[PDB]
């Protein structure tokens, strides 16, 4: 029933646009959106994210998360392994190198989501979530090389996944972090669940 | 180590705004970011809110109240969870149970609510609460809801069961064309992954 009549560029930069969308809702009536867009973009979507299960025998799991100044926040997110996927790239490839390149995690495919949206009322951003395991005793995952690229400065934080929401509330109240909301929604639902 | 210099305008609109920000990295160097952000937050602690709503129902299975709505920036329809912007002076518990009655006629009782969680730190400033609340579908102000939707907003109520959230999901995303939101099925991923 709804539906988008026309895109107006507002601005536009190297990494991002603001546009004005006009759509018919459903009464029939025209109205308008500001919207934003990544101009990087071909891809089945924007980026990946990384669930990475860390497995270690006689260990909790873990899931691995890294930790990155985020100019926008003006400040210090925690977040799961993410980035862009570059053009001609798979989903499970760019969370296989992204993975490795920020936390040195050399790990396995699990599962891939469709394309999900990050923020839909401001973005169209997309990203696939990709769930992948690290078999934590193997000696490719012993001492793990994180071979960030130009501009990425980002530190690896690893936590017991049967914990995880209490641990991040943790590292919230005491660290003035701030959590993604993926993750923190990962966490929540790992105590939720039963 | 890193924190911001400056940020500088690049276009406002109504309710979003691009910002060349300025600051330093963790080498001493400068460097700049093309950062979203929205023009409506004030002295919220988040920009808005994002409800959990648990329907809890005697002899029912546990579901999870979700939406699907139309947004302008996706150009297409999404399954989020309940949501919207935390009006000035409203604390996010109070936005949360208000968004979710509107959204979907249920009256909620609060079970918890999150620190700011950031929604898209490598693109904007925006953040979140996310409210966990508890629906009492025995309860007769529960019995028959309906959606109050505001200006604009109209909004389609799909109620799936907590214990097979992510199959069910999988499951519509299989039968049209519709985008699941991140935060929905990183929560949904989790439930598989306890
Ligand atoms: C009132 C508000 N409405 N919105 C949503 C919105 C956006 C984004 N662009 O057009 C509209 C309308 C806010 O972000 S404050
Ligand atoms: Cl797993
Ligand atoms: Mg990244
Ligand atoms: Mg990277
Ligand atoms: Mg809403
Ligand atoms: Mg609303």
């Amino acid at each position: 029933k709804q539906y988008i009549i026309s895109e107006e560029l507002i601005s536009e930069g190297k990494w991002v646009k603001l546009e004005k969308t006009t759509y018919m809702d459903p009464t029939g009536k025209t109205r308008t959106w500001e919207s934003v867009k990544r101009t990087t973009r071909k891809q089945t979507a924007d980026g990946v994210a990384v669930i990475p299960v860390l497995q270690r025998t006689l260990h909790y799991e873990c899931i691995v998360l890294v930790k990155q100044f985020r100019p926008p926040m003006g400040g210090y997110c925690i977040e799961f392994p993410a980035g862009l996927i570059d053009d001609g790239e798979t989903p499970e490839a760019a969370a296989l190198r992204e993975l490795e390149e920020e936390t040195g995690y050399k790990g396995d495919i699990a599962e891939c989501s469709p394309a999900v949206c990050m923020d839909p009322g401001l973005s169209n951003c997309t990203i696939h979530i990709v769930t992948v395991t690290i078999n934590g005793d193997d000696a490719e995952n012993a001492r793990p090389k994180p071979k960030p690229g130009d501009g990425e400065f980002v530190e690896v934080i690893s936590l017991p996944k049967n914990d995880l929401l209490q641990r991040l509330d943790a590292l919230v109240a005491e660290e003035h972090l701030t959590v993604d909301a993926r993750v923190y929604s990962y966490a929540l639902a790992l105590k939720h669940a039963n």
